[PDB]
């Protein structure tokens, strides 16, 4: 299993532009195009990150085009961001993916929020940063994928995904 694995499991496939969880125009493997309530807007979007007149529609490789630049975009904002940097330092291989996948979802903002959480994992203490982690709105909105990521952090394997 890897990052890669680990999110096309957590977010599926669409190939047409559907609502995500939250009610906002995504397509792909998870990629929010908007928050607007516009599908035209959405459409808009969609045709500038493909690069042509799509209506609304995209080939596998298109999605997968984008994954593969969110993972890195993903990444690439943990490596730079004062607060998360140096969890991410800190933590081995599985660990690391399972901060990726929170911040693919909710941004390096949202991620850097979870202070405490941060703390916690930083010091390894996985239990008790299995319990924050669980008290919040993340955990409450979308309580099946915020339980695989944080049984991946107190466990550090992959079995939440097998
Ligand atoms: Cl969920």
């Amino acid at each position: 299993m890897n990052i890669f694995e680990m999110l096309r499991i957590d977010e599926g496939l669409r190939l047409k532009i559907y609502k995500d969880t939250e009610g906002y125009y995504t397509i792909g493997i998870g990629h929010l195009l908007t928050k607007s309530p516009s599908l035209n807007a959405a459409k808009s979007e969609l045709d500038k990150a493909i690069g042509r007149n799509t209506n609304g529609v995209i080939t596998k490789d298109e999605a997968e085009k984008l994954f593969n630049q969110d993972v890195d975009a993903a990444v690439r904002g943990i490596l730079r961001n004062a607060k998360l940097k140096p969890v991410y330092d800190s933590l081995d291989a599985v660990r690391r993916a399972a901060l990726i996948n929170m911040v693919f979802m909710m941004g390096e903002t949202g991620v850097a929020g979870f202070t405490n959480s941060l703390r916690m994992l930083q010091q390894k203490r996985w239990d008790e940063a299995a319990v924050n982690l669980a008290k919040s709105r993340w955990y409450n909105q979308t309580p099946n994928r915020a339980k695989r990521v944080i049984t991946t952090f107190r466990t550090g394997t992959w079995d939440a995904y097998k």
